[PDB]
């Protein structure tokens, strides 16, 4: 039954204690990248990523997150880049989050090219509401 | 300005409101499967993630849960399948995540063939200690 002393950063009302150590570029990530890079692969996986994004909506009640992400052609990885997020706090945009700050749905309804409001709506089905 | 009530699942002692949905094969996850499906292939691709893996240690003290899982040849995908959880909570263990539960150190380190002190000392490198 032990005590440790760790150094943290305090910037601006929160606490960061974590370092994910951060080398962006992995094998396969670079490998899909690669693959995108030829434009009628990347139309190949697109076409792929609707339809599967079809699938997704009709399953969860509309349009999610993802799903959305899916049907304008960007993977996790390109979305991020495009957002000026890193892609595990995009991860958790997807799956784990319960809201977005304002700033980050205008980054990403940039990146994505849609409303504000499309991105929220999309946010929100992982949620069930009842009236 | 109103109120919009949501249906939240209570299941002993945990809430869980958020449901993200699950159908598990995307393009991309799909393309990396198919490639790694070739031993001579996933070989090439393991060696390089290993070398990067040891770009990681030294930058970042030692042995990280990254760095770890690379030199054992698993992309983030396998190890996710191999330990029985979601990739999300993967993905979390390995850049957000402040503590690990027992039982998930145990199907971690089962899944990768080493001990739990050693998930538990790499997962901790997160850290800086004094
Ligand atoms: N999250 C962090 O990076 C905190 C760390 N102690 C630092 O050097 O800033
Ligand atoms: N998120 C889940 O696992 C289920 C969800 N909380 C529900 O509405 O039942
Ligand atoms: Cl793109
Ligand atoms: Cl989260
Ligand atoms: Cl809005
Ligand atoms: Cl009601
Ligand atoms: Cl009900
Ligand atoms: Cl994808
Ligand atoms: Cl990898």
């Amino acid at each position: 039954i032990p005590v440790t002393h760790i150094k943290c950063l305090r910037i601006n009302g929160q606490i960061k204690c974590v370092k994910p150590i951060s080398p962006n570029t992995t094998p396969a990530a670079e490998h899909i990248e690669h693959v995108r890079k030829n434009p009628r692969r990347k139309a190949a996986m697109d076409r792929a990523a609707a339809r599967i994004a079809d699938k997704i909506a009709l399953k969860a009640g509309g349009e999610t997150f993802v799903s959305l992400r899916m049907k304008k052609g960007f993977t996790q990885s390109e979305l991020a880049t495009a957002a000026g997020l890193p892609q595990p706090y995009l991860s958790r945009i997807e799956n784990s989050k319960q809201s977005l700050q304002d700033k980050t749905v205008q980054k990403l309804a940039n990146a994505l090219g849609v409303s504000p409001l499309e991105v929220r709506a999309a946010f929100e089905r992982r949620y069930e509401y009842m009236e």
